[PDB]
């Protein structure tokens, strides 16, 4: 499915270019009726970035979070500064559904697989650039977390051939691709690929596209 996303810093939509990252331009500081247009196109999934918990998780932008989710009628996704189990349980209470586990945890797998058996597997989603660089293959992230039930993944950045592989090598994973969206073609690579959801942000923004044409591209 389409995913439209933002990303957050104070409450204002930026953009940013990620690496192994720094801010590029704003676009405003209404996010919400951005993505209540976004729903209103037939989107059935919103991806939220906060920046800003992301290097602080003190100034996790709880407020604004709420705000965004009641704003909306369809299932929200929250990451970026997601270390700590009290920090999905106060995005859970703010009405997220689902979480998007921070890379730096993963060094803990046990404390991490402590968070699957509470809050379950369809609440958590656990994010790689496919590996984390204390390299964590995505094989070994697999064999960790597949006796909790494993089920959601977010890979970030010609790579439908890779897409090809790791969907067709593990078929009880959700992948989600981030990244590598500039055009409508772009969508149309990963179709039949197997990915299951595909995260679009900075081309709606720019305005290269719409969702709903995103959609009807997906869906085709
Ligand atoms: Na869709
Ligand atoms: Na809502």
């Amino acid at each position: 499915m389409i995913i439209p996303a933002l990303d957050l810093i104070g409450g204002t939509v930026v953009r940013v270019v990620r690496l192994h990252y720094a801010r590029l331009r704003d676009y405003g500081n209404d996010p919400l009726p951005r993505l209540q247009d976004y729903a209103a196109q037939g989107a059935g999934v919103l991806h939220l970035v906060d920046l800003t918990g992301a290097k602080d998780p003190a100034k996790r932008q709880i407020p604004l979070i709420k705000t965004l989710v009641a704003g909306v009628n369809v299932p929200v996704q929250v990451g970026g500064g997601v270390r700590t189990e009290e920090d999905v349980a106060a995005l859970l209470k703010a009405g997220v559904a689902r979480v998007v586990i921070a890379s730096t945890a993963l060094k803990s797998p046990d404390v991490v697989k402590g968070w699957f058996e509470r809050f379950g597997a369809q609440a958590l989603v656990l994010a790689l650039d496919k590996q984390v660089a204390s390299g964590v293959s995505l094989e070994q992230l697999v064999e960790t977390y597949l006796p909790v039930g494993l089920k959601h993944v977010l890979c970030t950045d010609s790579n439908v051939s890779l897409y090809e592989e790791v969907c067709a090598r593990y078929p009880q994973i959700a992948f989600q691709s981030s990244g590598g969206i500039g055009d409508i073609d772009d969508i149309a690579a990963l179709r039949g690929t197997g990915v299951r959801g595909v995260i679009v942000g900075r081309a709606l923004l720019e305005g290269k596209f719409t969702v709903k044409e995103a959609i009807q591209c997906w869906q085709n």
